[PDB]
């Protein structure tokens, strides 16, 4: 097993993970190094396909043109997996698009057939007794399983020896349920991994551990005091959001409700969807409808962020902004979430400016609604430091990155390359 932890039957929550010793805020509980892991399509380029290293002057595989690597040792330990994919991409060309989730358990199936033992990752819980939740499948997610056969089917029949569509379905739900996406310092998706001791440990919305990155190493630490016979829980969420909303999410993709202090007292929630201190008070009814609204605004955004022209797309942040606004207050996390969106497209469109005009407006209220130590808030800090700093605002920027760097000692660790970065950006400006 893992010094100074076990496994244990969780009462209502399955197995779980408990501490055997105490843990103080910042402490390193374990490492767990990837199981299977992919970097995302549209990071190629940026870090090394083997081992995640973001850097300049990545060597191209020759043969695909389509995977980047530190040197020929990332090449070649990498080319078990990558052999995957490589002749498949320069032969399918343009029609070459497996889903990520696809592209994962690919290399899961891989492994199991070079590796079928237990691995250094699974300590305490083994990929083969990963949670499928196979019983609780709808119509649509069966659906959705189905296409990820077919494209598994499709792309990779080479190299893999498939077993009955029956075990595919539970290997498709078992991923979805202990699947890891890789977010880089700016939370910023890397691509998506196995970490079946990390999957071990259970849910709860005011967590006493996060968990980080160090390449492809997942790493877990303590984010409030932990102590022995005490259950160690991760948020599997983003928890900016009221109770229902968490509760709606953790019951599509997790299906279970939570019943932490935060979902159980729902303290938060009054803040979350604060509303406007006007003369004559917004009624009850008018306030649902306006979270309603709230939600479809959300979803409508997510769908055009596929199609829609940034401007298009930065129209439906103000206007939404603009209806919203006689019913919520500024703090009122629907409101956030559509500065977030607008601030990622000034972001992607390097307007600068108007990235930091949002970023400002947000960070307040951010460190207000997430626990204590966050990586949405840490995130949220490193961003408007490097806004500032780009932008000749260096006493404000060398300020919001001590902001991320204080909290990302806690999350990351002291000695993390992400806060060796942040210290030299400081020290070069
Ligand atoms: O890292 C993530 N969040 C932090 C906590 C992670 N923890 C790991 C252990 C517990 C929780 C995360 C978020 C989103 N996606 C994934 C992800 C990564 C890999 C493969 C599938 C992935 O999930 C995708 C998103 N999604 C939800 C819909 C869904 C749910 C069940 C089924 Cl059976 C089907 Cl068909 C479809 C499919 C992971
Ligand atoms: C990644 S697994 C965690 C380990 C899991 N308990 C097991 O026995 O394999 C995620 C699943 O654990 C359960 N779970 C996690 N957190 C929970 C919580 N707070 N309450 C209830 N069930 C929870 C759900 O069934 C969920 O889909
Ligand atoms: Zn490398
Ligand atoms: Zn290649
Ligand atoms: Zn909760």
């Amino acid at each position: 097993g893992l010094g100074g932890l076990e496994r244990f039957c969780s009462p209502g929550k399955g197995r779980g993970l408990r501490a055997l010793q105490p843990f103080q805020v910042g402490d390193l509980l374990f490492s767990c190094p990837a199981y299977a892991y992919v970097l995302t399509v549209n990071e190629r380029g940026n870090h090394c396909e083997y081992c995640f290293t973001r850097k300049e002057g990545l060597s191209k595989c020759g043969r695909c043109k389509q995977a980047f690597y530190c040197n020929v040792e990332c090449q070649k330990e990498d080319w078990p997996m990558h052999k995957l994919e490589c002749s498949p991409m320069v032969v399918f060309g343009e029609n070459w698009n497996p889903s990520e989730t696809v592209r994962l358990t690919a290399r899961i199936l891989a492994k199991q057939k070079i590796h079928p033992e237990r691995t250094p990752s699974e300590k305490l819980l083994a990929v083969k007794e990963f949670e499928s939740h196979l019983d609780k499948l709808d119509n649509e997610k069966k659906d959705l399983i189905q296409s990820d056969i077919a494209a598994l089917h499709h792309f990779y029949s080479k190299h893999l020896e498939f077993p009955d569509n029956d075990s595919l379905v539970v290997l498709f739900a078992q991923v979805n349920c202990n699947g890891f996406t890789i977010e880089d310092e700016e939370l910023s998706h890397l691509g998506s991994a196995i970490f079946p001791d990390v999957a071990l440990m259970n849910h709860s919305c005011c967590p006493n551990v996060i968990v980080t990155y160090k390449g492809t190493l997942a790493e877990v630490r303590a984010v409030q005091e932990i102590k022995p016979g005490e259950e160690v829980f991760t948020s599997y969420i983003d928890l900016l959001y009221p109770t229902e909303d968490r509760n709606d999410r953790l019951r599509d993709s997790y299906f279970f409700t939570c019943e932490c202090q935060e979902c159980t007292t729902k303290d938060k929630d009054k803040a979350k969807v604060e509303i406007r201190k006007l003369s004559d008070p917004p009624k009850a009814e008018a306030i649902r409808d306006m979270v309603r609204y709230a939600r479809n605004v959300i979803e409508e955004f997510r769908r055009a962020k596929h199609y829609k022209s940034p401007s298009e797309l930065l129209e439906i942040c103000e206007l939404s902004q603009e209806k919203m606004s006689s019913v919520f207050e500024d703090s009122n996390v629907y409101m956030l979430h559509m500065m977030y969106q607008a601030m990622g497209v000034c972001l992607y469109m390097q307007d600068w400016e108007g990235a930091l005009q949002y970023g400002q407006k947000i960070i307040k209220p951010y460190s207000k609604h997430y626990p204590l130590y966050s990586l949405n808030v840490a995130s949220m800090w490193l961003k408007l430091g490097r806004l500032y700093m780009g932008l000749e605002h260096k006493a404000a920027g060398e300020k919001a990155l001590k902001k991320a760097i204080a909290i990302m000692e806690v999350a990351h660790g002291k000695d993390h390359p992400y806060i060796s970065e942040i210290k030299q950006e400081i020290e070069s400006h």
